[PDB]
């Protein structure tokens, strides 16, 4: 896996709240962040997780965590769903858009022979370094409050270095 | 360019009047074919172009002429659009997505620093061969009454071969 | 397709009104420019075609476009098909010739085979930018009226970036 | 990562129960496993993460899973280990040997410059396929509930695909 | 240079006494044949050389030799030539257009900078064999008793060795 490897550069249009924003990798540094790669929008299953993910995300914000939810669909399509759909309409994160697939490939997540992201999520520590990396098949769904458990504890080791 | 060759074996998902369906290069043979690429969905001009095709749909399915509109969305995308716009609910021929970028690729019509494909048409007879290439820039066009005129003109030419 | 790509440099004779010129990328810089391919001087669809883009060249010269056939024949040849035929006398614009077939090339035109150009128009900005492309088969025909349709909108977006 | 592709074949010594073993991934045919990496015996924070899946063992042996933990260590050190920590001491699962790394390798999970392998978890359904990855740093640690959560999960939308809520 | 070689096979267009043909290496086999290359129809230059050449045609005609001139235009302008220029209009033999230019470059006769065929012409035995080669520049001449001269001799020696 990634594990403990640095994020490469990267730059992408993003919606957030309302607007088109470009994030690169500039924007993560001295920050906490959450990449959260997904198959595709306007399907059935991704909402809910995305949707977990933005019922925590005022506390992720207070802990100092940025969320970045990826699939290879655009930032337009991006902000269509968010408008058609409930479960949607409640993120405040960035949604970013990534058509090249060259996002998805610097976490060596894509899925080649359908152009969609696998369903991963990766934790990146202020220094740009992956902390945690979950990924799972379709179904069997990414569980927020373990996320919030450890990017608390990635924190707490980064803090008091020497037991865990 | 493109012109006068074959077209290459694909197999892609499509939304179409409703349904989910697989297209390949084997439902063209034996049929005209238009592929109508776009860079992508849910965006402002693309729909005016691809409703004024659809507006012909009926004519051409009378000269015997698939159509085949195709951007690097997916065919979820697709229906979405269909059922958020006026314009593409108009739509009734078969929108393919191609979020490999293959087909595109196919026609060497990707931006690849975008993962778009450009806006180009492609006029394939029934044995899958371009006879009639157009692309243009943002902004510029594409006018569906000269896309039927040259598909009747393509038609003729090859129902009375040297004139 | 080689839209949105940059022309390249090219030097090569052409007839232009009883006189032989030379013709090179700078003399299309900074202006708009029509590229007519067509295969062969002295057969008999071809006239019509080139005709046609001479009945518009007063209203394409008005808007600042210059217009350049081109075909594999010569220089030559061209001003001998101009004697000839009362369609091509018409002709006010630059006919290229091109023997060596390297200009063709340059545009990705030509039928290897034949040693003819294909039956392709590219219209050209002021940055040499290929900005709308056009090929067909023998037989099918280009249509002047939509070639100067799509001139104006080309020209009208270079002026008002963003709108239509 | 390696998620949705089948697991490579491998052989293995492993010490389970007060024996000597070998494992092969014809073993794991037929049943659902999890494949635990840890870096090495005879340290500190890896036990209670090991212990925490030995606690969970017997709710996993009923649920049809079986689990193998994995470190580059070999299998006589793994059983030296499971005499002299009272907390390795309660685990009945086998404990894999692979001091040639290919196990580790084969689910890409070496940190080459320390020729130990990552904290990685992979839940490997009965015919082989990777339905689940979990890698933590050193630290972070690795939930068995939450890893049981998971596992009643895959065999969930094995057993009633295409179902959605 | 390509003496004493065969000549290598070809599919041409050509314009031949008021029709279109096409010639091939099969159409020269058990014949004598001139291969009279020239850079470009409509210029100043060539017509006399070319005309030079189908005055002594029937001659020709009558020793067994075939014509065929050729240059990188198209046989739809040798056509036109043929209508515009008296002298032109004047030649009964095959001209042959090469606008692919590989007529002209299985002679390695190509000017690659122009993609114009070098005033060269060649003397072909009916076995493919080339007996005789000349090239000459802008301006020197080929003149064609010189080449009656060439093929008599060369038909002398194919039928009476040594
Ligand atoms: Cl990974
Ligand atoms: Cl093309
Ligand atoms: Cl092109
Ligand atoms: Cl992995
Ligand atoms: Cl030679
Ligand atoms: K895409
Ligand atoms: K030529
Ligand atoms: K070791
Ligand atoms: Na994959």
């Amino acid at each position: 896996s990634l594990i403990n490897t640095k994020i490469k550069p990267f730059k992408n249009q993003a919606f957030k709240n309302g607007e088109f924003i470009e994030v690169t990798e500039k924007d993560t540094e001295g920050r906490w962040s959450v990449f959260f790669f997904y198959p595709a929008d306007f399907t059935f299953v991704c909402p809910t997780q995305l949707g977990d993910v933005a019922d925590h995300y005022e506390e992720l914000q207070k802990l100092g965590v940025d969320v970045y939810s990826v699939s290879t669909d655009t930032h337009f399509t991006h902000k269509a769903w968010h408008s058609s759909s409930e479960t949607i309409a409640k993120i405040k994160y960035a949604m970013i858009g990534d058509p090249t697939g060259a996002l998805t490939r610097n976490f060596d997540n894509m899925r080649e022979d359908e152009g969609l992201a696998d369903r991963a999520t990766f934790v990146v520590d202020p220094q740009g370094i992956i902390q945690a990396i979950e990924v799972t098949a379709e179904g069997i769904g990414r569980d927020a409050s373990d996320l919030l458990r450890k990017i608390k504890a990635a924190q707490y080791v980064a803090a008091h270095p020497g037991e865990v």
